[PDB]
């Protein structure tokens, strides 16, 4: 604040210290399923990793 | 005191003692008091001591 020097009243005023906050929170949840019967297992998969797993 | 000599009345008036006294008090407060705000302490006085302790 500011006020004019030799001025009668002598009162200051008071400064204030206010903190905020917000929040953070987990939401989603992100999947990919994949299900396969046991001829396709058997059958149909011939590399689990590159079939299956990378895509 | 004093008595006749041969005197048949052999009687002696006992002399008193009193002591006296008076009391003295701390009664007085005498005291010189001055105020200056932060503007007349900054620029008004100059050297401290002879513009306001000795006065």
């Amino acid at each position: 604040n500011r006020r004019d020097l030799r001025d009668p009243d002598r009162t200051v005023i008071a400064s204030e210290l206010v903190e905020h906050s917000f929040g953070v929170t987990l939401d989603k949840h992100v999947y990919a399923a994949l299900k396969f019967t046991d001829e396709q297992r058997t059958l149909d998969i011939r590399d689990y990793t590159k079939q299956v797993l990378m895509p």
